[PDB]
DNA sequence: ATTTTTATGTATC
DNA sequence: AGCTGATACATAAAAAT
DNA sequence: ATTTTTATGTATC
DNA sequence: AGCTGATACATAAAAAT
């Protein structure tokens, strides 16, 4: 619905391309847009002043964002970095064509809402993950994730299709790569896991996440 | 404030819904069962826990005043069944309208659509912030960040500074920060050492929450 | 094809 | 290397009866 | 009011 | 006690020119 909704709110709204590492808003950009995400995967990061990054969501296809923008009250500005972690589509319907058209098709709102309600629990999802200790049980939790939201069907399990550098994950679990990479490794050596051309294929996922 | 007063309205009949008092410990909604609701969070703090076959458990959300939740009610397509623990970790009261009451009314007062929308865009945020302080490594950092948060959610002013108002184990905070209660004791006494927070009857009070920051 | 920047592996502490 | 978990045990505070 | 279960302080590695 | 961060350096893969 989502992606049928959001086509009719406007002549109809024209998909805009990201490249790869484009960044979709900065911090200080007004939040006077709400997203949706058609095709790839967008990285929510918060930038310290130290130039370093914290990522908050790898959203995925079909999600709903630039939240901040719904809120009424003072004109807020953004304070996350939204990135196209992959090549990527969406679209940006400025705000007050949102609301108006809420207002004048009300199934747009329970389509809406609808999205909101997984972004939440999409959200907690990731805070059960990073809720753990045991890097290598986080690590793990975050990769029955991706297998989730990037996965597609191996021979023995799901490949994660997106790529993702040891440092990326770094940040979305709260570690360093050099941890990444050792504790990857040691996946491997457990053949719970297996990496080609960067891509990680983690076998019987369902077994995995049955030790939850 | 508008959720507020929307949810009173929506009433079964034409009389006002009836506010739900639930006492600390007490179980708002159970996993297994149907999510068939939405709530409002009036007065007092929820905790949204992940319940693992062990017994122990994870804290997902500590959810505060005037807060929308029970929202895989609100995500149709499919009558799916409730995953988390919804427990009072306060004395709390809440409005629990039925999802169907709900849907209908979104479309009758377009208003309250509004409103929601805010509320869970409200929860989404709120929900990233808390990864924001997990997403940290010193344990120290990630315990002030966390206290940073409840001085926003729950805090009332005190003359020393802002206390946070809800009474929270060494252990309730080790679930909520991906710890240990013997860190958190450890830790929270290093702040208390450090002349930084104080804590009586198991309420935290910080003294300047920028110079915990710091 | 020739750099140069990024990604990964491993060891130590 | 340096946290923080695991394990321990004393003792105080809260809950249950 | 007692008793018992839980919470906290502290130590070790 | 033992993970895991900090630091280090080698080396491979990818991007940029
Ligand atoms: O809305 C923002 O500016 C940040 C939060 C966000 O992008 C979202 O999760 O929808
Ligand atoms: O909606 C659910 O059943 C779980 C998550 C939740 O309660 C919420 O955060 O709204």
């Amino acid at each position: 619905s989502l992606l049928t909704m959001f086509r009719e709110l406007g002549l109809p709204l024209q998909i805009e391309q990201f490249e790869r590492g484009k960044t979709i808003f900065f911090p200080g950009d007004p939040a006077e847009r709400v997203y949706l995400l058609v095709k790839g995967a967008v990285k929510l990061s918060r930038v310290y002043e130290s130039g370093e990054e914290i990522t908050v969501a790898l959203l995925r296809e079909n999600s709903v964002f630039g939240v901040l923008s719904l809120l009424t009250g003072q004109r807020s500005d953004r304070f996350y970095h939204a990135v196209a972690f992959t090549p990527v589509q969406l679209f940006s319907v400025p705000i007050e064509f949102m609301q108006k058209a809420l207002i004048e098709r009300p199934e747009l709102a329970n389509v809406m809402l609808q999205g909101l309600s997984s972004r939440i629990l999409q959200t907690e999802m990731m805070i059960e993950t990073l809720a753990h200790r045991d890097m290598g049980s986080r690590l793990v939790s975050f990769l029955l994730i991706l297998c989730r939201d990037f996965g597609i069907p191996s021979p023995d399990g799901i490949t994660i299709d997106l790529k993702l550098s040891h440092q990326a994950i770094a940040e979305a679990i709260g570690s360093t790569r050099v941890t990444v990479t050792r504790l990857l490794g040691d996946l491997r050596e457990s053949k719970l896991i297996a990496i080609h051309k960067k891509r990680i294929t983690v076998f019987n996922p369902v077994a995995l996440s049955q030790q939850f």
